[PDB]
C-alpha cells in the first residue's frame, strides 16, 4: 500500500536510504505500517524533532510497551501472560543505574582491559584468518554480561541465553513460534535460576537487584530477562559493528595508535556513526499533542530512528563520514532523556577498550571486503556472522 511499511530491511550497516529521504520530506513526522502487525505508526528521523520527542513528558516508553499497544515489532517482547514491565517493577519495590554508574566502571574496567588485551594478544598469534567476532566480541561480551549483569553462566546457559536473545529480537527469520518461544524460554529460564544466580558471590547487577515487601521470583525473572535483551544483543552487534568501522578506516586507527589520548573522542563516534537497531525506539502520546505542528491523539506510538537521527545533516556536518576528532551535539546512540541508556558508562568502557586493544596493534585489517561480509538477517540489533580478518 501507499503508506510505507516499517523497518526498511537494511540488514547491515548500510542504512536504507529511506531514512534520508524521509528526513528531506515536508513532514517531522511521517505514518507508516508495521509490517509485522499492520499496526499504524508515525516516525521521526530529524534529531531536532527526535530531541523534542525524547524529551516531552507527554510520551511514555512504557505505554509504547504494554500489551497491545500499536508496534513494530512481530511479537510482543515479553512471555505471554506476563507483564512485561521489569523497570516498574523495580520502582514499585533506581537500582539499574545504581550498580551500572561511574563506581561500577573503576570497578571492572580493570579485568575488562586486561580481557580484551588477552584476547587481542591471542589472535596475535594467530596465522592467516581469525574471526573477530568469534573469538574476540563474544568472549568479551559474554564476561561482561556473567561479571556485571547475571552473575557467573555455564557455557550452555550463556548460549541459550545469546540464543533467546537472537531468535525473540527479531523482525523475519524465524517463525512467530520460535519467536514466543525464545521469550517464554528466557523467563521460564529465570523464574528457575534467578535466586541461584543472584546469591553467587560478586558485584552482579541481578545480586544487587535481589538484596535490597520481598521481592518476589516473577519480578525478579523480570529482572534477568531485561538484562538479557538490553545488555546481550546490543554489546554484541555493538562490537562487532564498531571493529568493521575501524578495520574499513586505517588512517583514523593509526591516528589512535599514535595519540591513544584521542580514543575517548573515537569511542564517542563510533556510538554516532556505526548503526545498531534496524528498528526505532518507541513512545506513546498519553495525551492529544502536537509536535513540530503535526496532531498526534492519546494512544497513538511516535517511533524515532537513532540511526536517521545520528545521520542528520542538520545536526552533523557530513554525517556519512568516520571523524573521530568531530565536535558535535551529543549523539542519540544511547537515545536521550528519561530512558537514556543505564548502561551506557559501561559499554562506554568495554568499547574503549577494544578500541585501545585495536589500536595498538598496528596492521590488524578484514581479510575479505566489506560488502562479502555477511549479515544476520532481520536481528533488531544488526550483526555480521563472522568478521573474517588478518595481520
Ligand atoms: C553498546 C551497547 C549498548 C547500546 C548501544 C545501548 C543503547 C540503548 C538505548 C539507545 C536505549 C534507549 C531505549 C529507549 O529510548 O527506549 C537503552 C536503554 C536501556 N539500556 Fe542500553 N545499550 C547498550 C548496552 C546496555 C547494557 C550493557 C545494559 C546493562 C544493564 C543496558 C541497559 C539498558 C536499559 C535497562 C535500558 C532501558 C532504560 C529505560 O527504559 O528507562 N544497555 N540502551
Amino acid at each position: 500500500t501507499a503508506t510505507l511499511t516499517y523497518p526498511f530491511h537494511d540488514w547491515s550497516q548500510e542504512l536504507s536510504p529511506r531514512y534520508a529521504q524521509l528526513r528531506a520530506s515536508d513532514a517531522p513526522v511521517c505514518p507508516v505500517v508495521s509490517e509485522g502487525t499492520g499496526d499504524p505508526l508515525w516516525l521521526v528521523t530529524r534529531y531536532a524533532t527526535a530531541v523534542k520527542l525524547l524529551e516531552d513528558s507527554r510520551f511514555s516508553s512504557e505505554a509504547a510497551q504494554a500489551s497491545g499497544a500499536p508496534r513494530q515489532e512481530p511479537v510482543e517482547l515479553r512471555a505471554p501472560g506476563t507483564r512485561g514491565d521489569a523497570i516498574a517493577m523495580l520502582r514499585e519495590a533506581s537500582v539499574l543505574a545504581d550498580g551500572l554508574g561511574p563506581r561500577a566502571v573503576r570497578r571492572h574496567q580493570g579485568w575488562i582491559n586486561d580481557l580484551a588485551e588477552t584476547l587481542m594478544s591471542e589472535l596475535a598469534s594467530r596465522e592467516g584468518t581469525f574471526d573477530l567476532a568469534a573469538d574476540f566480541v563474544e568472549p568479551l561480551s559474554s564476561a561482561l554480561v556473567s561479571r556485571t549483569l547475571l552473575g557467573e553462566l555455564s557455557a550452555d546457559e550463556r548460549d541459550l541465553l545469546a540464543h533467546c536473545a537472537d531468535t525473540g529480537l527479531r523482525f523475519c527469520g524465524v517463525t512467530h513460534e520460535e519467536q514466543v518461544h525464545a521469550f517464554t524460554q528466557m523467563h521460564e529460564f529465570f523464574l528457575e535460576h534467578a535466586r541461584r544466580l543472584a546469591g553467587t558471590p560478586g558485584e552482579h547487577l541481578l545480586k544487587l537487584i535481589a538484596e535490597a515487601g520481598p521481592l518476589s521470583d516473577e519480578a525478579l525473572a523480570e529482572a534477568g530477562s531485561l538484562l538479557v535483551v538490553a545488555g546481550f544483543p546490543t554489546s554484541s552487534g555493538f562490537l562487532c559493528g564498531a571493529l568493521l568501522t575501524l578495520l574499513r578506516h586505517p588512517d583514523a586507527v593509526q591516528e589512535l595508535h599514535a595519540h591513544p589520548e584521542r580514543v575517548p573522542s573515537a569511542v564517542e563516534e563510533l556510538l554516532r556513526y556505526t548503526p545498531l537497531s534496524t528498528g526505532s525506539v518507541k513512545r506513546m502520546a498519553t495525551e492529544d499533542l502536537e509536535i513540530d505542528g503535526v496532531r498526534i491523539k492519546a494512544g497513538e506510538v511516535v517511533m524515532v530512528s537513532l540511526e536517521a537521527v545520528n545521520h542528520d545533516p542538520d545536526a552533523f556536518e557530513d554525517p556519512d563520514v568516520f571523524r573521530p576528532g568531530r565536535e558535535g551535539p551529543m549523539h542519540f546512540g544511547f537515545g536521550r532523556g528519561r530512558h537514556f541508556c543505564p548502561g551506557n558508562r559501561l559499554a562506554r568502557c568495554v568499547i574503549e577498550a577494544t578500541v585501545r586493544a585495536v589500536a595498538r596493534r598496528p596492521g590488524l585489517r578484514l581479510a575479505v571486503a566489506p560488502e562479502e561480509i555477511s549479515w544476520h538477517e532481520g536481528l533488531f540489533f544488526r550483526r555480521p556472522r563472522a568478521i573474517p580478518a588478518t595481520w
